[PDB]
Formats: structure tokens, sequence, C-alpha cells
């Protein structure tokens, strides 16, 4: 069921915004986000290695936790999530509907606080941490599914791929495929918040772009495939998410707004025949309380 | 964009519930429900007839309104919805995100109250009412998309198709295709609330199964393709929706719970090799406030 | 296996011939032709009615024989095919590969001799005749699969659908759907050989356009959906089939050249933004010794 | 057109042969073989490097010539193919249909003569040689399309992948993906003729298994992904190809019988629930005079 439903998502051209921008719509996944792919890969790996006797505990900003909970619900794994109290309340409710357990961690501690608590619960319960920031299967999910899909959906002609970095899974897996095919003929652009520009060589900080900018450089981030880093302001991301819904009818989340805002800045630096691709990580109904 | 994204949704087998039941997952549509199909068909028809000079006004229990708003947002139509105040608050928020206008009508007046207000606004603004309860394009959407999809996805072997009646579009369009192919070899079962059993020959009444049981028999309901009517209690529908999320990882709405609860009663009356198909009209995140 | 592989074929636009024409590629079917669809439907229907206990006998000089032989091979039905002995060594070989029993009837004579022999085999062995020219399930296969596919693949915008009539199944089933959706907004154009223009009111004659022009009006032909008839000369058909290979890289059969030759004549009488769709029934490699 | 049609081919399970075997049907490609993928990738790469101004010349006796001719026809590249004059009238015809220029070199001699003639044509005309045995884009086509497809189509569960080596492109690219995902959990099995077992450490010889066993080790063969080599006799291959047609209704070529014959040998050494996947490179109707 899950193996079959996850991936093979559609791409749309954003004609009412900039007709050079194509948005891959990951909300079509059964868990409602891109994170279904890495969750599936990391889980199948841990099962075959015999690591899930006591279930799974994973820190999350929301989406990876929802994906793990969904797959765990179907496959019969106990799932515990830790997540900062600052993530949208919709996340908490979804996790509960999926019968997962949740421990909220302090907002000012961000993703590091969630990781810390997850490490504790893992030791206390014996639940296995998939560790999205270090697990190479996160990258393999995008290397073997997302990247191949994007490559063919764009008819093997792409000038730039633009993606927010959360775990770094998406840009790394997709970037490996695209650099493999295009070499220097394609630009791979990482997106991060202006408020937390760690990839640009700056300081971590509080920001509102849920799902990106963890405040540190993930171990799985494959820097050799990344050409540049662009920053996006919080209000830029929200504005674009809202614009996508009103002008394209696309019910996409905050990080999709950030991706598209950044893709627009990329496309403007290039010619009229530029082909720019980005991802819409999730849907707008996960953000009704704040978007 | 919309023409391309709408439809071609997947089917899953509910092994952790009853392995004779296959659920078509309509939440994969870009508007997050089955209603994307009839909305697209009715809109394309009204455009080609030159009826949308002043936009669209339609009454809704939520999903048809969201679909119309989404397509209107992309195609450039002004969209006004009327909807009972008793429908989930998520509906109202989505309509606003899509830049549609909304007039809430009294809860005790139900769908009839919404229709009445929509007729008023139509006259006042000149906006065109697509009229989901009378428009044959509602039925054609399921006759030309949903039904053909279901027929092939089930490898041309179906013992029963089970669906809630809202507008009656789905059961009518799908039932025409399936009766066309199977004749009396397939049973077509209409689902309604026990609290409002109009199709069984009873009285209209207040119920909690959002999206079904409008309290009257729609004009587009094709009674010649319907074999029986089954009733479902409110708590049955909610319980099943919850069970689908916890045991299958399927984030489906209330009417999906009602469909599956009814499909289970159908399958139990049949043999161990029975093939029963139903629809999951929408997703669970449209119901976080109440489910 | 066959239920899964048959149908859902791609469409392409004929940019090197006329960019207003779109070509549905039925050679992508496992039997290499459009006839996989009606054969499947006729066989599933006959199975369901318990009519296949002593196998299948069918008189056929064309793709229906391959489709039947192929489905019969997988499903475990005995398949006897009657064919005038004038049929190519290419076709005999394929039928024999699929384990059909070939009954060759006296030649110049023709298809009548094959029909007569099939009727006696049916009496002598109990084998069931599907009768492709009379069986409504031929039409339903197109009403329930091909037409729905085309409608959506053309994003619900079609000014004309153009198709050769062999059995009349394709034009009738697709025509029903397209008339249903578009009404008089779509023109349905039947194609036939200039040498055998029976649908135009003329006399049957010998022609070389494989797959079309039986020299009678088939029982299953839905005349109510057909707006006009257009004729194609044998050499128009062969020349266009060759051109499709040469300039589009499309290895299509003789009937495909006929369809596209006709569609070209249709398109030229319409505006610059007209949308014309037609079918490529089979593949070139079935005709290497004559094309 | 070609970017859209190539790849995304179906898999079937060989229930009438051994239900542990799954067969990827590459005949569904517009060129009727697996070689559409590497041809597309090699040509797109060469175009991008501006290497195709005077066209393409390639020495090829098999499906690569068809793929190149077909892509060349649509894209507007001059295609010259060199082939020993010992090649069938069937293949010459198809190549000529696609508008390739056929350069026939002295026979018994063989493929070396064709390579030598291509090298001089390249010098004399400026035409660019893709060199399918050395070009890494042959491997990438499978790494980026075929392997990703197989991984998902098998629901991420594969005990063995079995494939004939022609160029070694298919086994290398798929093998990279499957090794990447499964590690030592998957066995990658290369197939070659008993008459020409060079990968097994033996001597090159003449054989009748079309599409495999070039009688050298191709430069692009990723030996690091191959776990074992298995041999197949010419008559094993032809017999299995015939059986696939007869009992599965699958019109597959000679190399497909070889692959399935090998996969059968593999499956028999494994448990009852083993999952073995293999490829059907091309179709039967390309071999009517010998199969
Ligand atoms: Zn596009
Ligand atoms: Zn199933
Ligand atoms: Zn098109
Ligand atoms: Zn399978």
């Amino acid at each position: 069921m899950m193996e079959r439903l996850i991936g093979s998502t559609p791409i749309v051209r954003l004609d009412s915004i900039d007709s050079r921008i194509a948005l891959k719509l990951e909300k079509n996944n059964p868990g409602g986000s891109v994170k279904d792919r890495p969750a599936l890969f990391m889980i199948l790996d841990a099962e075959k290695r015999g690591l899930l006797k006591n279930g799974i505990v994973e820190p999350t900003s929301g989406n990876m936790g929802i994906a793990i909970a969904m797959i765990g619900a179907k496959r019969g794994h106990r799932v515990i999530l830790t997540m900062p109290e600052t993530m949208s309340v919709e996340r908490r409710k979804v996790l509960k509907m999926l019968g997962a357990e949740l421990v909220l961690t302090p907002g000012e501690l961000g993703m590091k606080g969630a990781v810390e608590k997850a490490l504790e619960i893992s030791r206390e319960t014996g639940a296995h941490m998939l560790n999205q920031f270090e697990n190479p299967y996160n990258v393999y999910s995008h290397q073997f599914t997302t990247g191949p899909e994007i490559l063919k959906q764009m008819d093997y002609q792409i000038d730039a791929f633009v993606a927010g970095v959360g775990t770094g899974g998406t840009i790394s897996g997709v970037g490996r495929v695209l650099k493999g095919f295009f070499g220097n003929g394609v630009k791979i652009v990482a997106v991060e918040p202006a408020k937390s520009p760690v990839l640009s060589g700056g300081q971590p900080g509080k920001h509102a772009i849920q799902g990106i900018g963890a405040g540190f450089v993930p171990k799985i981030l494959d820097r050799s495939v990344i050409d540049e880093v662009i920053t996006v302001e919080d209000e830029e991301a929200y504005e674009m998410a809202r614009y996508l819904a009103k002008k394209e009818g696309l019910l996409v989340g905050i990080s999709s707004g950030a991706n598209v805002a950044a893709a627009l800045k990329v496309a403007q630096k290039l010619g009229p025949d530029a082909r720019v691709v980005t991802v819409a990580p999730d849907h707008a109904e996960r953000y009704l309380s704040i978007l």
C-alpha cells in the first residue's frame, strides 16, 4: 500500500506567476508531503536490519513525523515523535489521528531540542531513531525516486533546480541525479531563511519558514552538488504561499512559498527560455492556524 | 493545469480491516476531494455556453465549493459560495485562502438554506449557479472519469460498488458505467445517514456525516442504477474514519468512514471472494476541529 | 496480466505533419493494436455468461485475431481462427506463436468463406463466436476505456475526432463519450476507402487499406454519433504511414496513415487553433513486406 | 515527443512459467526496445555538447540502430548506420522506414568491419559516433530511468535482478541503483551465451542469441555491481521466447527468452517467496523468420 502510493507526483507550470517556474506537488503523497519518500526508505532499511523490535522514535519539524507515523500505522510499528512546540498545531493533531505518540520540546531549542529528547526516549524505550539528519537512505529516496521523476517530467531540460534545505535530503538526492545528467549545465540552488543563514556562512536564528533551516548543516547535505545558496525572508515565503493559492489554485505550505519565491529570483537572473524547477513540500491545510 | 491534475486517483485494498474492500482515494485531487471532477465538468460546460460573465455562485456542504474556488482561482473566475454554518471551520478557511467569497447560512436550514441564499446572490450579482443537484455534467464527470478508472483499477471484476449520496453524482456516473459492463452481476449500493434516511423512504433530519444526506432526493440521482440503500449511524462513520487512520494510515474524512462502514456491511453479506469497491471523498485534515 | 496492460496508451502531437493533430498510439497495447480492448471486453463478457467452455472461434483477417489469440493464450482459452488462405505469412506466424489454431479457407472468395467455416466449427466443436461486428462489448470497450482516455488526454478540448471504421467499435464508443461531453461542439468523422465507400452511400470494392472498410455497415456502428464521412485513397494511406515513420519516428501501420491522412483533410478545413485527435490502430513492423 | 514516450514501461508476473519471476516489458517503448533509453541519453548529451552538427554515425547490428534512427527522424538528425550485409531484410526495412542511411559492410567478417567503416565515415563527413559500448550515458539512462522504475514497481523488494549483457548498460545502471538500495541483499546476475562465455572467463564464439554476447567485455560494464554470471544455450533462449508467447501471450524477442531462461535457473536456487526481476528487451514480430 505505502510502497505503491508514495512518489510519482505531478509537476505544474506556474504561468500566472512566472511561466519559467515548474512546481513538483508533493502533497499528493498519502502523508501529504515530500517526507513520505525518505520516511519509507529509512523505515524499510531499519526493518531489514532488524532494528525496530521496539518501534521508532524520531525528532521532527512535523512532516517526517507524519510520514513515519502513517507508515508505522500501516506496517504495525509503534511510533514516537518529538517536535518543537512552535510547529503548527495541525501537525500534533495529525500525529494523534495516526495513533503516534508525541512529546513536544521547547520552542527556543528548535530542532536540536527535539533531537535531544528523541535520544532520551530512544534509550528509555529502546525505540530506534532513524536519524533523518545522518541517514543516507534519506538521500537515496530522492536519488532513486524524486530525482528520476523530475528529470523525465522536465523532458531532460532543466536550467536550475531550487530547493529549501531541511534535512538536505531533497537537494542532495535530486542534485546528484541532475549533476549526473547535466554536469555544469544545471545550477543547483539551496534555499534557507534570511533569519537563519547557516549555509551562507551565517548565524542560526528563529524564523517562521516551517520545515526548513534547522540551524545547523546536516551531515547528509551533499555540498558537492550545490552551486549557490539563496535566502528568503519569512514574509516573502508566506506571501508567495498565499499567492500560489489565489492565482494558481495551489493549496501549498509555507516552505513551498519559500521555494517558489527563491525560484522566481533564480529565473529572473536567467533568460526568457530558462527552465527552473522546484518542489512544493506539503499542503496548505497543515497551516490553516497560521497561514 | 486543472484538467491535468484532476482524477486518475489510486485505489487501496483495506487488508487490516477487510481484504475484500477497495478504497479509491480522492484526496489526491488538487482540491483534496472527489468534487474536483464534477466542478471541472460543470465549469467547462458553463464557460463554453458563455454563462460566467459575472462569475459563479454555488451552494455547498464544503467540497464542491473548494473545488469550484480552486478552479476559479486558476481560470480567473469570481467565486461565491454559500455553506451551512455547521460544516467544519476548515472549509471556510480554505475558501478564503483560495480567494473565494463565502456567505454562511443557518445550520437548521441545511443544504436547502444554502441553495436559497445562492439563488439570491445569483440574482443580485448575476453570478451563475452551476447547480450541482440538477446539472447533468456532475453525473458526466463520474461517467467519463471516475467510473472508467474504477472499472480498470479493479481489473474488470467488481461484486459491489458502495457510495454515499450527496448530490448523487458519484453513484449515478459510476453506476451507469458498472451496470453497463456487469449488468445484474454487480450491486450498486447507496449510502445515507440513519438520521436522515430519505432514500430508504424516510424523513429528513440533522446528522453529522458531512458531505452526504442533503435531506432530499437530488434530481440527478439515477435511481435506475441503484440496487439498495444502506444507512450508517453518525458514530459508525466517525469510528471508521478514525480506524482507517490508525490501522491503514489513511487520513480520510468522515464520509469515507461512512462509505467504508457500509462497504463492510455489504462485504459481510457476500462470500469470501467478494470484491467490494468504495470511494474516500476527502482527507482528514479538513476535519481536525471535529474528527 | 492482460486487464492491467491493455489501454491507457499515450497520445502525441504531429508537429512535423500538422501541429493541430494529436495521435493515440494503440501499438503500445501488449497485442500491438487497438483490438486488445474489444477482444478483452468481448471475452470477459463471454466468460461471465459461461459461454467459453469449449473455447473461442472467430473469423478474422486482421488485428482482432491477434488480440483474441493473445488473451486466449494467457487466460487458457482454446482459440480457433478462420482466415482466407490469402493472408500474409507475417500474420499467420504471429497467430501461431500465440498458439491459435489457424483454419485457412479458400482465398479469392474471401471473408465470407471464413465466416461460414467459423459457423460450422462453432456447431461441430461447441466453440463460441464473439462476432466482433455485432457484439456491443466491442463498442463498450471504447465507451469505457478509449473515449475517457482521449477526453482527458486532450484536456477536454477537441474540435474533431477522426477514425477509420473497421468494426465501427472505436468510432461508436469514443463518439458516444465525446458527443456526451461536447454535443455539437465536436465533429465526429468516419474514415473509409475511396475504393469501398459504403458509408458514403457507394459500392463495396477491393482496397489495400488494412483494418478499415469491410464493405458493409457493421451492426454495432452508432450512426447517431457520426457527423460526416471522408474517403482516403489507398496510396494516400500508404504514403502517410511512410511519412509518419520518416518524419515523426512513429512506426505505425497502414490504417494509421489512413487516419492521419483523413485528419489532415479535416484539420485544413478548420481554424489555426483547431484540435483534432485520431487513432493509430497498430504498428509498422506488422507490414514490412508491403509498406 | 520522444522524451515523453520512452521509459515508464510495465512489469508483469510470469504466473504460467514461475510466479517468482517479474518481466519488464521494454517493447512498450516507441522504438519497440529497451535501447530507446540509452539512445535518447547519448543523443541528448551529444546535442548539448554541440557534437551533432553533421549528424550521427553508429555501427550497429541490433536495436540501438532502430532507437537512433527513430530519435534522429523526429529530432531532425541525419543518421548513418553501418551493419555487416549479413543483417536480416526485416531490420534493414525498419531502419529504412525511419529514414536511416544504411551502410552495408562485407559480411562473414562481421561487426569489426562495421566499426571500421563508421570510423572512416566519421572522418569523411564529420558525423559523430555515439559509441554505445563506451559511452557512460548508456549506463546513466538505466541508472536514472530503468533502475528507479524497477525498484518501485517491485515495491522495494527484490532478491535478484537478472539481465543479459549486450552493451552492459542495462545491468550496470539498474545494478547501481539496486546495490545502492539493497547492498548485498540483492543478487545481480549477468547473462551470456554458452557459445560465447567471455564474462565467465571463456572464449568468444558465434551464437544466435540476438542482443547479447558481443564476444568482449564492454568498457561501460560496471563489474563492481555483478555478483554472478550464468550461461544460456541458444535453444534454451529460443524455446523460452516461444513459450512466453504461447503460455503468457507475451510477444517477446530472443533476448527475452534468454533472460527468462536465466531467471528461471536463478529462481530455482532460491526460496518459495523469492522475488526475481528481469527484462524483455524487444518484441517477437522483429524475428518472425527465425523464431
Ligand atoms: Zn511544463
Ligand atoms: Zn487490489
Ligand atoms: Zn498535446
Ligand atoms: Zn507483481
